[PDB]
């Protein structure tokens, strides 16, 4: 994934794939699929900071919600199955593209939750035989709110086949 | 949802679905169903500050007071069932549109809940072998009345079909 | 590996090999397989600071993400197999060209993670008859979210046979 | 070794032998075979700072990597086996040439890695009856750091028969 | 936005779009929806100085409260829907033209609310073991006063479709 | 980027392309997308003086805003996608051009946000065992508000093909 | 490198190539890249004065910022690869001059950076058992501040071969 | 070394080698290789002062950096290998010669780095029982940065057997 | 601006637009809009001496009360727009043509509101550890009171194309 | 720049170019675009006297409002482009000859702005441990807005073809 | 340099070059190249005084803004490329003779700026434990005004082949 649409028909004229594709903005750069990526953004909303493994979420996340390009030459940019106006229609495959900026950013919370900690002073004394102190949890806690917020605010470009073959001129053969 | 009203007819003419409609202010933002709504703002209310669990609401009811647009072609913007005068007519379907601002709000509520605490004292003396403290907790409680107080205060933009149609100039075809 | 392409057929001319090839920038120099650098991003993205055997890791992928050039005269830079348009075409073979200043900063990473430590004293008093403590782990923590931030942030030149043919004037014999 | 090419024909001129080759740049100094280097390189990636045993091993490697000229007359510069465009080609032998500058700084590794200590404590209180410390082995783990750095970093001549030969006027009798 | 009028007709001349339009006094330049604009001011009225928070506010509003030219050629100015004299006529879209003066008091407040302070005292000697003061924030909180005060004060002017096309002789084409 | 428009079609009569294009006013030069220009503006209004991470954004944004010239012989300079009065039309591409006096400013703040400061005192005495002081910062952060102000207020050229045609007397062959 | 172009055809006259190439203002002096010198710039953007290893950067990019000439008869001055107005064209390699002036200037951003310290004081009574001080960082920030302007103020002879080949009389023999 | 090229034909008229050549301006005084002094340069580009150890490498590099003429009788002047315009032409050795001038302040870095020192006070009462100072480090730091200077500013005159000849009247016998 | 009339039809016959408009009296000498003057005039009137920033708004105003001759040939002088007698006419755009007389007056008051000052001595005393002085603020305020009178007192001479054509010879070709 | 109008066609006939043109008042004189001249001028207005940086800008503006010739033989003088009456016009290409007494005046400015300064008294005694004084500052302050004075006062003479063509007897040839 | 046009054909009688080149007026007297001189004016413009290193550059810019005859037999006076009339041309080459008297002058800029002085006295009681003074810093920086605004004031004769052929009856040979 994002996988999907399937390879078949063929293809992409690749005359124009290098000029256009995988010379920038392309493999390079993340996609993200929309309903795919409202969900991400709640599941970090969404942490308590912090006992571990409810930090240990944002890590993970980040891999598996899965983050590329909708098409290979030959297979076709994601797009719409069936006809207008019938039940079976299903149409709308979104993808958000995601900044160079924003990725980095991304990384950005993903080094937020992690902190070198004592928190291996629960057994020595606790199990066997004083209190845990958060000001390091507490400022990158903060940090958190704000890290996340612009995620949240930032609009990203939405694309999709009508989109994304405007987009860049590259076209579709049909033989 | 806000799922809702079923694929069937079709279809916004599609013509003007991406010119004005993917395009922005829309899956980029918010909508939320009143009547759905009005019950979420009591649900923070409605709070202790704190016990935890108490807090760990505040983080979850965003999620699940389920807040996405009314239609996608080919389905229909909710609608009215049935004609005016009669028993069954249940005809409001309702909707606030949610701001790029409220939402960044929405989620500072989101983490205005979470702190980094020491709790995890109660264990140690208490239940094996002093006292806990509030002014991070109280500054987050008083930051809270604050933060919630705009949420009722503004006024949020209703939709409706008669509404969402004229809003934007998208029409739906009858066959 | 990178390995793949076989040997047959014959050969990049090899009066240009030397001259343009062994020369510089060619096993002096890294090769990393796309697709394979991208999930060895998140691999380091990624790592608690810390537990041991959780920076056992990074020093470890270094190795084992196979980075060498995809070709010897004999054999062919990486290619596609199969023509277009087809069910099986499994074309694109890519890979990012790393830096000599990358793979230096490559291994800053790869000794980030170690740090001389007292660990040995859980052994002595924790399991016979006081605290761990973390600066050094956490400013090396910290060392670390900026290290890795410009390895995701600074886009590194894709390759392929359309390309690194162009790239140096070096050509494959027929016969 | 480097060992390999085996005696038989003959022979370099010898006449130039030792005005060009005994008499500097040669025996006096290392060779080290490439994709022989690359996977030292990352064996040194590579080390705890410290546990013992796991700086024993920069001591050996140095050793049995091994370090030395692929020629003496009567034997040939190691060369390639068979014809182009063929099955077994398997032709690239390749060799680094180690700066005097280089060797100095290899053995600074070899013995960046031994520091007289106490460990010997473990023994006695531990096993019979404090805490060890680490600022010896730290300012040179990260003295390590950088030590390793320039290894990495500085290209090395690469060199091969095509090569060896130009680069001395030296040649090889056919009878 | 301030987005609305959509894609369709077509369209202003653009023989003289960028004559009059591109060239100077538009997109250079701020526009401002009223009723939009009147609740902004008391959005600014309408802060303490200071707890922070209460004047990350003025930073914020200054983007999205969204500040721009309600039409593209293609697309129409902001416009009137539906005849008069009807329940369904929502007719006043209306706009300020904000002055490049005004743009640069605006952001002057928008560094009015900031000021390099101390509060990261409360942190060590309060939560762990003197006086605040505000001299900075109060010649800052009363230029506030001032700084704001000219911005309810001074009109500007309102734009209209009757207007904006007589304003700038431009006019939109029928087919 | 600014990348888009792309390979096809030639050329630039590259005749005068070096004559009126490399000699000067370009490459050394940079050029700003606007509605790209315009967002990067508020990023900067935008910003509290001071938490570190807080001016580590003003040194990063002037990286990856990205800011280079719209065309390269062969390509031709960003233009127009489709026909007017349509659906489809998306027309507007636009260039700031940043004077040599712009750029210079720029840097400006790139290091009005860069004081060499004493912050590692929280760690020593707050953290193990006085007051922050700020009139370095703060005589930058009011350094900061002028040198931001004329950013704002000073206009810059727009260009388009229409204009950047003209503008230089360089065209585009058809074949 | 900068490498590039490779051995072939030949050759620079030769008659000419001492006369006015390694004579002067070749070999003395650097060139470099452009779209390489452009994000280097940003590279020095681009640090904060101080934490150490964020000047540790300067010191380093000045080298493998590959700064030579493109060619040495043999080998051509770097050029286009392909016809125009075609797929494959990526025709632009582009150079800057570097005066004698730059060089030395460069040099001194290259020892702006490094400053005899004592930062060797958090160890023994930080981590054993007072505050750091900045004026000789900071009087060097600013001294930075100013030296760094005028490396992009300043614009610097861009090279081509049209130019190279112009600018001093020599060419390239055919066979 | 510079050693290279080897014994054989024969010979400098040697007639004219005593008056010309070992007289003066010859074993006196240095050769240095291009393209060998040019990484020197960054070498010492390039050193933090100071922690030892990156004092130490001004004081090596001296020596190592091999700075000896290209030719005895018999022996040739460096010189090219093969014909031009072919694959195999790895023409130009080439040669900095440094003035006395040159030399003697190359020595003055040499002793630039050194300073007799305290340092061996850090193992006193930091590893047994205050703080060390930098003023004649210092000093030497911004000497350092002036004496560096000189050497990348001044030109040194480059020499070849086509100019090496000419330049001093002595040729090479042909049997 | 003053902009406004857009270009169409043509044209000043331009066989006299330099023998009577850039000659003099134009482009060298200013145009000052009315009911645009009259306001500017107030704001000057208007301004305490003195706290800073109550000084910086004179030297701004001159700026920006957009100061410049309503016609360039091609375009027209400002005129009116639509019939008399009807609800549209909003006829009347008025000017002030400023004297050179007046324009280095203007200025007068331009760096009346300038004067080298201590007033940094709030900050060492009075934020750390006497009285602030007036007398050259004072005599430039009484200055002020006059140079402002003779501003309004004179009049200046109003505009208009009934006026600026049988002002200066010029007239505006029909087609 | 002024740059402008390109090679092509050809030329001034060159027989009267060195007669008449770079024989005096060409090259040794100024050319200042007007439109370019005025909000120059405003810049200067414009100035307080006195913070650092705030007459860092005199010196610097003097450079970078480019000010040289219209024209070379080969190229054109600055001239207008397309026909009158139409919608592309843009004709007005405008220039102020400078004196050489205006130049000598200009540089009065330039160090009228300079004054060897004490400031580096806020450092010891307000950062360590009395008041800064004027008149030097206060003398130029007013000497000042004297030399500005004149600068708009004193008229200079306007260009263009139709007058730099009959100004010097010099013409473009057809072919 | 000026270097330049290069060896061949030849040459400048040399009948001639003595008694009317060497002889005087030539090698005794400097050359600077226009847009050359105009650019070296204006980094004089242009200095601060004083900090230190802002007066380092005057002594720095009178060497390496390259100061000599355009021309040694055998060589050409400097020239045009190519014919008039074409998109190649680039003709003008520029020089400026600098009088005996002007050199003695430009020399007297060259100590106008140094001045031996106390400042080492920042050291002692500021580092460790009064106000610097500038009396003669200022008497030269005033001196300063008026030794640098005759540089600019009185022209300089501008040289050309035209010109310095004529001016020097000294011709050069075809063959």
């Amino acid at each position: 994934n994002v996988s999907l649409t399937a390879k078949g028909g063929g293809h992409y004229i690749e005359d124009q794939w290098d000029t256009q594709v995988v010379e920038a903005g392309v493999f390079d750069d993340w996609w993200v699929h929309v309903e795919a990526w409202n969900k991400f953004l709640d599941n970090l909303r969404g942490i308590n900071f912090s006992v571990a493994s409810s930090r240990s979420q944002v890590a993970e996340y980040l891999a598996a919600l899965d983050r590329d390009l909708p098409a290979d030459v030959d297979r076709r940019f994601a797009g719409a199955r069936g006809q207008i106006g019938s039940p079976n229609y299903l149409p709308a495959p979104k993808f958000f593209r995601l900044d160079k900026r924003t990725i980095a950013e991304l990384t950005r919370l993903s080094r937020l939750t992690d902190q070198p900690h004592n928190n291996r002073d629960i057994e020595l004394n606790r199990a066997k035989r004083t209190l845990r102190d958060v000001q390091p949890l507490k400022d990158s806690a903060l940090h958190y709110q704000y890290v996340l917020i612009d995620l949240q605010s930032a609009r990203l470009p939405v694309y999709t086949r009508k989109t994304f073959e405007r987009e860049l001129a590259l076209e579709w053969i049909i033989p």
